[PDB]
């Protein structure tokens, strides 16, 4: 009843930054497993007939883990794009200057927060209830979607499966790829939410 | 200042179950990186001069994360060996029969606990203060070393870096490799610590 949504780009569209092989595993195997695990947990529970987001916000344990990781991944994929990356323009550029001083400064901060996020984890740029920007790290399947008022804008997956095939142990090389792939269109869309 | 502990077997000793390449990264890079980071944190702190085990038992945050991972990996390599695996004999066998019913039952319980240990994590067989055996899961850098009177006997590393090169996303396949490599000699030594 939940689907694995198709990626928003072709399997070789992120080359030479993230390989077709990484997509095959990361979307086709990991992301898919969470959909299959969730679909099998919810029959005959209070989460039958709930939306994905409703489940994430009202569950704990295995249901939460699978449901949250489905959302986290689809959001991640939408943060990546061919012919993207580089510097933000528009409303996002100005938000980032207001909050962090410059793109370059925001970039160094986000990057440090990610490289140092311990274990399986996610680093986020979020919009707070009050409207200010923030960089937050979450562990495992946790997500700022469950913090009331907070709007995820951008994320990087730092689980090792996200980069091990292409970058082995080197997160700084993976972050170099991330920045080459950032879909500022999507971040801009989220800013208006 | 700590050093990277030497691997207890040659780089190709665990083939075809765990590759030399995996050992090159997991030992050469990851385990070493924990050493490098610990050494950088401890100068001019109360941890300077302390044994690794004292640091683990008395620290938190980054000092803990790195020190505990050093010990965790050292222990993990000692749990693997060429020409080992299969069924335990003698004292370990009898101890496992009494606590779990049979080796087969303990193996199923330990594999199930491992497969389902969410995120970066470790699965352990431990000896409690009163002499009884138990299976215990820990997340990230945590270790039964910090529970007083508890002696680790056997572990499997379930961080993705440990298996991603050889097994990608499939932990049950890695567990098959684990059981083929368990150094029961080392488990027996641990039963007397
Ligand atoms: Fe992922
Ligand atoms: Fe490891």
């Amino acid at each position: 009843s939940f689907e694995l949504p198709a990626l928003p780009f072709a399997k070789d569209a992120l080359e030479p930054h993230i390989s077709a092989e990484t997509l095959d595993y990361h979307h086709g195997k990991h992301h898919n497993t969470y959909v299959v695990k969730l679909n099998g947990l919810i029959p005959g529970t209070e989460f039958e007939g709930k939306t994905l987001e409703e489940i994430i916000k009202t569950s704990t344990g295995g249901v939460f883990n699978n449901a949250a990781q489905i959302w986290n991944h689809t959001f991640y994929w939408n943060c990546l794009a061919p012919n993207a990356g580089g510097q933000p323009t528009g409303a996002v550029a100005a938000a980032i200057d207001a909050a962090f001083g410059s793109f370059e400064e925001f970039k160094a901060k986000f990057t440090d927060s990610a490289i140092n996020n311990f274990g399986s984890s996610w680093t986020w740029l979020v919009k707070n209830a009050d409207g200010s920007l923030a960089i937050v790290n979450t562990s495992n399947a946790a997500t700022p979607l469950t913090d009331e008022g907070v709007t995820p804008l951008l994320t990087v997956d730092l689980w090792e499966h996200a980069y091990y095939i292409d970058f082995r142990n080197v997160r700084p090389d993976y972050m170099g790829a991330f920045w080459s792939l950032v879909n500022w269109s999507f971040v801009e869309e989220n800013l208006a939410k």
